[PDB]
């Protein structure tokens, strides 16, 4: 047919998107009521380690909110101010969700510190016991429903793990509190325990800001190489030295190509252009690719602007910048 | 040429770009000095509204770091992993100093709502008097020096003036009648909300622009309308146009022309009127035949007429289900 070949619809309201908007939403509602809870024991008992693992429950509340609106917000069709689509809402609230666990963590940090050094407080050791040990049966409530909920088919999967994960740390807070409350005179347990959490914490969530930062300045997506796109546009017959080949993702699965091809003279423009879009798609999946067929026209060859950048790397490349810090 | 008529090959550095090197270093350098004497000031008067200044010249020293690194950035070229560019630093760089003055402005609010709850503080008025005068000084000598983006700095240098004029009243009132304490978590409160309606508009934009938008200034019907003026086009579908930067736009479309049409002039012709009426910075469109198969085809139908609101109110009935 046309550039429609193999096309997937993507229908607004699909069962399984409901199915899964209904499970993320069950879980968030849970999660939102424990971390209500959880940080109402918190500020009785005057401690800070539940405060960490209450930031982290507002954490896992805030990915899936901006999980829930990127997923409402997929079904939307693209707008005339919004030609691509709503799909880089899920990056940008990843980012917000980030800030908001950078922001949290480092009020947090900060309070530790100044107990630390000012040491002027006082920790009720029988809340806090009662509520470490809630929010642990809470956890281990939370894991036996999943394994038993599972065997939708790799959310239940993916959120078990992460499970296991708070549930760790809520046995790292719980020893903290038994140790606090068996010896009230280490009192200075809690600060070190939120202090060591939160720095998990923005080590943990450093990874998943790059991938961010990435998307978000119109980077080459990490699945897809610019050498392989490059040589599978190479190899389609009749095609010669291309330029301009511009290839980002709006999000982590949907990723937008884009490149000017030179063709022979003696090439129907439209069937190796069928055929480079069929093997773009067929290879790398692109959900967009409007690439530009040309006649060769060797002036190019003298072109400054239709070479391809060189193969040097980001942190390679910015090696050369202290020239202009230095000037 | 072939499609690079006029390049426009910025060069890497020139000398313009480092006269701005050395105003935005001048600059930075000021504002970070003015920044620890007012810290200082505040943190030793134990006030609040110095901290708003403190704040606000915090966004300002913010916004000329990204502003320094954007154009250090701009001078790299493109890599194979950055095939765009490293435009779109000028907008991570807003985008960061908008949050950061969300960020301290939360943390000020905090504040001023728990001290007005408490309503127990002791204030230094004359420490926090001399602060507020030495930072009118130093800003009416900002503007006397400053006597393009000088117009911008003085109008900005004029607003931070009356900013500060601001802190001066209420520091006079303060200091003329002690009892008067309560003044300075109003100042604060109303500084800080003329912030957050000031810092807006700017969120909104690199949102906007950051979401893949159309750029403000292009409109998708002139750009439709122009594509389908050049002769031999009868359906433009796919079209896609966003932009890197307030000034960077890209545009990327589809053009189905008939059997008797030769592409290269379509194409040529095409690209040559977008450039000269939309000053697209890059524009990759792409030719095909018309198979008249797209006058049924789904998705190659162009969006209907609406705007962002209006579509998504259609969205509520996605929640209920
Ligand atoms: C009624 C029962 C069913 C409920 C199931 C619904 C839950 C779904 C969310 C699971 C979750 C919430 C945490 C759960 C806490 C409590 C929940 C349950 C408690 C209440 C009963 C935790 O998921 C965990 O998050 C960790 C954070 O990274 C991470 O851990 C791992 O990564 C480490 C490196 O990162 C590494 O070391 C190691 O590989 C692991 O350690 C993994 O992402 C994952 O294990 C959110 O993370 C998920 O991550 C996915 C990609 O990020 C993403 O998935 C999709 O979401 C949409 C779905 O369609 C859809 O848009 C998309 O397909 C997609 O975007 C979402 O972000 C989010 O869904
Ligand atoms: C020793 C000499 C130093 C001279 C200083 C030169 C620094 C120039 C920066 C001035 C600045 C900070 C001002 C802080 C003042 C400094 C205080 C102390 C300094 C004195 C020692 C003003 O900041 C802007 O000023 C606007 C006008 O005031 C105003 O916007 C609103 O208010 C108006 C009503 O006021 C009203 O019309 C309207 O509602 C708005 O417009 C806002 O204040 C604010 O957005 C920076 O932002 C400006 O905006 C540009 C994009 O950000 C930026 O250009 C960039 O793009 C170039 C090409 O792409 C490229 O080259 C660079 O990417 C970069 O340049 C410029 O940097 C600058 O033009
Ligand atoms: C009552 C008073 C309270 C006041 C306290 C509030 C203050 C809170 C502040 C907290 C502030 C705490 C911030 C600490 C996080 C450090 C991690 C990081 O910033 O790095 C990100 C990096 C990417 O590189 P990377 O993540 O390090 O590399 C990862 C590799 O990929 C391995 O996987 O992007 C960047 O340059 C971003 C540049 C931004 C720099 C600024
Ligand atoms: C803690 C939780 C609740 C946060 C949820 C994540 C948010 C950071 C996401 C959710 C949806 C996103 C929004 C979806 C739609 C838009 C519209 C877009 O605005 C326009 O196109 C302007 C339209 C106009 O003003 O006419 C700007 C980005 C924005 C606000 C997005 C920014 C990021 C948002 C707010
Ligand atoms: C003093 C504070 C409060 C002012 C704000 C700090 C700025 C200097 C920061 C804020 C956001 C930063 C930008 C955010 C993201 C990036 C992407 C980063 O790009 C990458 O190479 C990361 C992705 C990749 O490696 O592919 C380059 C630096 C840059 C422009 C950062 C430069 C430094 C900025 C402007
Ligand atoms: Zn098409
Ligand atoms: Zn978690
Ligand atoms: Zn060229
Ligand atoms: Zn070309
Ligand atoms: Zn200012
Ligand atoms: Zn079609």
């Amino acid at each position: 047919h046309h550039c429609h070949r193999d096309p997937l619809p993507p229908p607004g309201l699909t069962p399984e998107r409901l199915h899964a908007r209904r499970q993320l939403y069950a879980a968030c509602a849970v999660c939102f009521v424990f971390m209500a809870g959880e940080v109402v024991g918190g500020y009785l008992a005057h401690s800070l380690a539940i405060m960490t693992d209450a930031a982290h429950l507002l954490a896992d509340v805030g990915s899936m909110m901006g999980s829930l609106f990127s997923l409402w917000l997929s079904t939307r069709p693209a707008t005339r101010t919004m030609t691509f689509g709503w799909h880089r809402s899920e990056t940008l609230g990843a980012l917000a969700s980030v800030v908001s666990l950078w922001m949290v963590t480092g009020i947090l940090l900060y309070l530790a510190f100044v107990r630390l050094l000012h040491s002027d407080y006082h920790i009720e050791g029988g809340a806090m016991l009662l509520t470490a040990s809630i929010a642990v049966c809470a956890n281990l409530l939370m894991a036996f429903v999943l394994h038993q909920a599972g065997p939708g088919n790799t959310s239940v999967r993916a959120a078990f793990v992460h499970v296991l994960g708070d549930l760790l740390q809520s046995f790292g807070v719980l020893a903290a509190s038994i140790l606090i409350y068996f010896k009230p005179q280490y009192k200075a347990a809690d600060p070190i325990s939120t202090f060591l959490f939160s720095i998990c914490a923005l080590g943990s969530t450093a990874p998943t800001l790059r991938d961010v930062l990435r998307i978000l300045m119109e980077g080459t997506p990490r699945n897809v190489g610019f050498e392989p796109v490059r040589d599978t546009l190479l190899s389609v017959p009749g095609v010669r030295a291309t330029h301009e080949l511009h290839l980002w993702a709006l999000t982590l699965t949907y990723h937008v190509a884009s490149a000017h091809l030179a063709i022979d003279s003696t090439a129907d423009p439209e069937a190796v252009l069928a055929e480079a879009s069929s093997r773009l798609y067929s290879r790398f999946g692109f959900s967009s690719c409007t690439l530009q067929v040309e006649q060769y026209q060797p002036e190019m060859a003298q072109c400054l602007r239709c070479q391809e950048p060189p193969q040097a790397s980001d942190l390679e490349v910015l090696f050369q910048g202290p020239e202009f810090w230095s000037h």
